[PDB]
């Protein structure tokens, strides 16, 4: 079957900033802003556009090893993000992929607000666990919350 589960969570950085550095450069920060988090951003089919596919490594302390993405989507004007994890980590048994939307909506006060959302592909009738959604809740916003410290720290990057 398909299923959907969505989320939304603030950030102080505006969307124009945090697109660059959050999207725009996240296979350059991530590795460096949050290590326990990210070991390596290997490249593997693509120069970086649709149809790319990235191997996506985790430190050893993660139950998973790595995770194979694939960008489909990379909105640039719209701050709109979509990738698919075909492999790796969750994929197999009855999962097969996950479909992941990331959109960064301007606030009125400046700030920003990410309108993630996962859509998993099982088989047939078989469900999710909940905990492995909540990886995902945690995994983003642990990154977010990461970026936000190399931001704020220097003011003097992604303007």
């Amino acid at each position: 079957g398909v299923f959907n589960y969505e989320t939304e969570t603030t950030s102080v950085i505006p969307a124009a900033r945090l697109f660059k550095a959050f999207i725009l450069d996240g296979d350059n920060l991530f590795p460096k802003v949050a290590p326990q988090a990210i070991s390596s951003v290997e490249n593997i089919s693509g120069n970086g556009g649709p149809g790319t596919i990235k191997k996506i490594s985790f430190p050893e302390g993660l139950p998973f090893k790595y995770v194979k993405d694939r960008v489909d989507e990379v909105d640039h004007t719209n701050f709109k993000y979509n990738y698919s994890v075909i492999e790796g980590g969750p994929i197999g048994d009855t999962l097969e992929k996950i479909s992941n939307e990331i959109k960064i909506v301007a606030t009125p006060d400046g700030g920003s607000i990410l309108k993630i959302s996962n859509k998993y592909h099982t088989k047939g009738d078989h469900e999710v666990k909940a905990e492995q959604v909540k990886a995902s809740k945690e995994m983003g916003e642990t990154l977010l919350r990461a970026v936000e410290s190399y931001l704020l720290a220097h003011s003097d990057a992604y303007n």
